[PDB]
């Protein structure tokens, strides 16, 4: 009982009487001071991780789990009369990352601390995130995504930086957050960079701000508005923002580790997570050059040895560039040492296609990156194969021993051990817990692979974990959800090739059977959750249908016991720790050609979920995995979709007339029932779209698609079969942990241990 009888020191008062807002702070402090006396890793090569989002989560839960201490916390609060769930909800999630890139930062910084390496995340402390979601009128509309308080998981530091600018020179602030490792006694810090004088009012109606007021707006937003030269120089400033920052700290923490900075590289490594940290290169030579004496091209020896680039983007078109003129309206001084960079290159590669800097004056940071590192990684087998062979062929051909894979995972803890206790519970009961130090140990599931006694317990923890997510559902986002039910997720972001929209054009066909009278023989609950660009008004308009739709649907006497359609407002980490667990059907079911990973498809893979998809990104090594049997693939091949594209002999308008499944589907989009519920412009555009153009060819897999998902339903009606596949993927998701990935990031890259 040692928390309880902290709250009795530091309040004077039991569990039993204080609030779960007041429980919530004491927590707060309770880990915070655990944290604070832990020591740092030491290794002598520190490994800098930047980032330009960190989709970090809430970090009460995590940290109790890490320190070992989450169970007794959970045990004294019942005792007490109260439930952790709602503890829990008082934390607010922090607002520091938007998709994949972010999560995949938190995952391998939190596997760094784990597995006791020396190294740290350097990103910037966002006040508001992307933008909180919200619906009214069936529509998103954008809202800040404020999440900072007073007391929080910031720790204050007295770090400063000066970064300089054309036309300014600012001054940093830095705050810290305690990454902590499972069971370990040492820490990591990740380092998030900010300014003070930032100024709230200039948000006035919805997310708009005047892009321009750099000095207020710096670290207001993610990935502000992109759709104006200002907005883009805005995004010039925070990529050098914290990348000058990041640069400075390292250099600081080598020399205090008695490092004279010709041997930089034996005291820091930096890996940079996309092209946004790319301007990291140019700075530290400035740095060293300039402020701390040395030659030139010294500096940029020292440099390309200690640099690592990761590179999700799968065709090289989609590359980060930018403009010349651009970059000498906000850092002229590093673009200058950027053209002595272009010189060198240039000098010595005859290879037009490689070159930095471009015919038309644009700087290809991503080219950059490639000459001035050790290590170019793709993020999946397939995907680093592409690189290799065609998109980024050009540099292969130069630098060949730089290209390497690293396939992507997940962080057991917090996807497992806390996402679903229950799981996590059982498979240390039946396996042992071997598999918490080694995540393919896994695979000894795979004896119990007929036994009736576990297909029975695993669909009662799914049961459990339904009736989890249904606490939530009702609590947090007004929602009722039937526990007595099929439960088909789909979360990811809103774009075309993500395909929600077939996914709804099968929910519309459903709804027809069932008014038809073939009714289902049990209930599906088809979920979905994800923001969508405020710009992107098809994305929008898909929204806005799904939100027609399950209108329409949960308010039909006649349906509503056979089909639930949901839309979660504002999906984020904490909302897929709930959906995940719960989840029968793992809906991945983007176009063929468009997807390199994927760790949404790992996750639910972990918390027995089958997963029904097409066969592309994480799906392939996951299928490869389990067998053919054990997952549900649909849709056309990636090459025939690339060839198709090539051909440009698509035309969606055939796929609608000549299939009736699909013909219905879409002319219900404008049907009398959908209309009355919605706005007349979006539902009418949004169905024009289909037919004329459909760029993303939702029509060209939605007849087999259907016809997948109907097979899938029915085949959940024989629970013994079913959660045999089940043990299946369980028993084989070991490969997708993030210690794994990361355990190969250091032996191959940062040889950081």
């Amino acid at each position: 009982k040692q928390f309880s009888k902290y709250v009795q020191e530091k309040t004077g008062q039991n569990l039993e009487q204080l609030s779960n807002e007041a429980i919530y702070v004491q927590l707060l402090h309770f880990v915070k001071e655990a944290a604070k006396d832990m020591p740092k890793n030491t290794s002598k090569r520190k490994v800098y991780y930047i980032s330009a989002e960190f989709l970090i989560g809430k970090l009460l839960s995590n940290n109790l789990i890490n320190l070992g201490l989450y169970k007794t916390v959970k045990d004294e609060l019942a005792a007490a009369g109260k439930s952790i769930s709602q503890v829990e909800d008082v934390e607010l999630e922090p607002s520091l990352g938007n998709g994949g890139l972010g999560r995949l930062a938190s995952c391998f910084i939190d596997s760094m601390a784990t597995l006791g390496i020396n190294g740290e995340g350097v990103g910037l402390n966002y006040h508001c995130g992307l933008f909180k979601q919200v619906f009214r009128d069936n529509q998103q509309e954008a809202e800040p995504n404020y999440w900072i308080e007073d007391d929080s998981w910031l720790v204050p530091t007295a770090i400063s930086y000066d970064v300089p600018f054309r036309d300014f020179t600012l001054k940093s602030k830095l705050d810290r957050i305690d990454i902590l490792g499972y069971h370990k006694d040492s820490k990591n810090y990740l380092n998030l960079f900010d300014i003070d004088g930032l100024d709230y009012g200039l948000i006035k109606d919805g997310i708009t701000f005047d892009k321009t007021e750099i000095k207020k707006n710096l670290t207001l937003f993610l990935y502000p508005d992109d759709s104006d030269k200002n907005g883009e120089l805005l995004r010039i400033y925070q990529q050098y923002f914290m990348v000058s920052n990041a640069a400075q700290l390292l250099i600081d923490e080598a020399l205090e580790r008695g490092s004279n900075l010709h041997d930089l590289a034996d005291y820091a490594y930096v890996q940079i997570n996309d092209t946004h940290p790319s301007m990291v290169i140019p700075e530290l030579i400035r740095l060293l050059n300039e402020k701390h004496g040395l030659d030139f091209y010294e500096a940029v020896d020292i440099v390309k040895n200690m640099i690592g680039y990761t590179n999700h983007t799968i065709l090289a078109e989609a590359l980060e560039k930018w403009p010349l003129e651009y970059l000498n309206e906000v850092v002229p001084h590093l673009v200058t040492i950027i053209e002595h960079l272009d010189r060198i290159v240039r000098s010595q590669y005859k290879d037009d296609a490689v070159q930095i800097i471009d015919r038309d004056d644009r700087v290809h940071m991503a080219h950059m990156d490639i000459h001035f590192s050790t290590s170019v990684n793709g993020v999946a087998a397939l995907h680093t194969d592409i690189l290799k062979n065609s998109e980024l062929k050009p540099f292969y051909d130069i630098y060949p021993e730089k290209f390497n894979n690293k396939t992507n995972g997940i962080t057991f803890r917090r996807w497992l051990e806390f996402a679903n206790q229950d799981l996590a519970a059982y498979i240390k009961e039946l396996i042992g817990e071997g598999y918490l130090e080694d995540a393919t140990e896994l695979e000894k599931l795979l004896a119990f692979a007929d036994d009736k006694t576990v297909h029975e317990q695993l669909a009662k923890i799914k049961f459990n974990n339904k009736l989890a997510l249904k606490r939530y559902l009702k609590e947090n986002k007004g929602i009722n959800l039937d526990e007595n039910s099929i439960i088909d997720t789909q979360i990811k972001r809103f774009h075309e090739y993500k395909r929600q929209q077939m996914n709804a054009l099968y929910v519309i066909y459903k709804y027809l059977e069932i008014k038809k009278g073939n009714l289902p023989k049990r209930k599906i609950t088809v979920i979905f959750g994800g923001k969508a660009a405020p710009a992107y008004t098809i994305a929008q308009d898909i929204i806005h249908l799904i939100l027609c739709l399950s209108e329409l649907i949960n308010n039909d006497p006649d349906v509503s016991p056979y089909l639930n359609v949901f839309l979660v407002e504002n999906y984020n980490v904490t909302v897929a720790e709930k959906l995940i667990p719960a989840t029968d059907i793992s809906e991945q079911i983007s176009l063929a050609s468009k997807e390199a990973s994927g760790t949404g498809n790992m996750k639910f893979m972990l918390n027995g979920a089958l997963t029904l998809g097409t066969m592309d990104g994480a799906n392939v090594e996951i299928a490869e995995l389990v067998g053919s049997d054990n997952i549900y693939i649909f849709g056309k091949d990636s090459d025939t979709i690339i060839d198709l594209y090539d051909k440009g002999t698509y035309v969606s308008k055939d796929y609608y007339t000549n299939n009736a499944v699909i013909k219905e589907a879409v002319d219900f989009i404008v049907s009398k029932d959908v209309l009355a519920l919605g706005k007349k412009e979006r539902l009418e555009r949004l169905y024009h779209e289909l037919i004329n153009k459909d760029w993303f060819m939702t029509l060209i897999d939605l007849k087999e698609y259907i016809a997948k998902k109907e097979e899938m339903l029915a085949d959940y009606e024989d629970q013994n079969v079913w959660n045999k596949k089940v043990i299946q993927n369980i028993a084989k998701a070991g490969f997708f942990s993030s210690d794994r990935t990361i355990q190969q990031y250091d032996k191959d890259i940062w040889h950081s241990l």
